[PDB]
């Protein structure tokens, strides 16, 4: 009764592509399974693998519904007990990437006792679909080597993008840091969190973890590879009491749409 450790299902290396015609009704037709607020269970076996797929969001629904299209069918090939959460900041503040991820883990937690976190952009897309969206013995990187970057990995510390956490590595760490206003930096805290913490980054080699981004027509600005930003010394000083256990916000409303549970929340609150 239990799923098989590797897949039955999988299709290896898939065509993803961005310039075709989209609407979440053509996803709901494609994904009869799928239940309310998204939520999907192994019928034919038992999925040790309970999994909230957590995205930070604000303003970008076209690029949800090319997400939803491309996930929701790999999720369920991949045999996963899992739950869609998009995790929407209102107002008008900088976009605070980690604080929205730390209150997904605790929103999704409300409504199952969920044993693992995938912590994904919302313009993201895997390429092959033996790159498992679930839990190791170590916290994972899922996109390894994404088109944005040159489909290479910017740094062997690198934790940006896509990544999962189970219950029990994330309590560890005392979640994300709360106070990275803005973008830049927080993922390598997190990074720095893990090492301290005596964890190391388990990965999928770089064709297996080859990720697609969805280009934003605004975004016409190009720069270099992002570096590594030196703040051992402050995610040591701050990470214990700085996280989990400083967390505040405001839910202001909780959408269950077919295929999304939907979450606008206030995150102007102390922590």
């Amino acid at each position: 009764t239990a799923c098989p450790e590797e897949s039955p299902l999988l299709v290896g290396p898939m065509l993803i592509e961005f310039n075709i015609p989209v609407d979440l009704k053509l996803v709901e037709q494609q994904n009869p399974k799928v239940k309310l607020g998204g939520r999907y269970t192994p019928m034919d076996c038992i999925s040790p693998h309970k999994v909230a797929i957590i995205i930070p969001f604000r303003n970008r629904q076209e690029h949800l519904k090319y997400w939803l299209y491309y996930l929701h069918p790999i999720l369920q090939r991949q045999q996963l007990d899992y739950g869609i959460y998009v995790i929407n900041q209102a107002g008008e503040s900088m976009f605070n990437r980690a604080k929205l991820l730390n209150v997904g883990f605790k929103e999704a937690l409300k409504d199952y006792d969920y044993n693992c976190f995938v912590f994904s952009d919302v313009d993201l897309i895997p390429m092959n679909d033996h790159n498992t969206y679930r839990c190791f013995s170590q916290p994972r990187h899922i996109s390894v080597a994404m088109d944005k970057f040159g489909f290479s990995l910017p740094y062997v510390q690198y934790f940006g993008g896509v990544s999962a956490l189970s219950k029990q590595q994330f309590l560890s760490i005392n979640g994300f840091p709360n106070n990275y206003w803005g973008a830049g930096g927080e993922d390598d805290d997190i990074y720095n969190r893990l090492a301290f913490r005596g964890m190391s980054v388990s990965r999928p080699n770089a064709v297996i973890g080859k990720t697609r981004m969805i280009r934003h027509s605004r975004d016409k600005k190009n720069e270099p590879n992002p570096q590594r930003f030196d703040r051992i010394a402050h995610t040591k000083e701050t990470m214990l009491s700085d996280g989990l256990n400083s967390l505040t916000y405001m839910v202001l409303e909780v959408q269950r749409y077919p295929l999304y549970t939907k979450i606008t929340v206030d995150i102007g609150t102390p922590s």
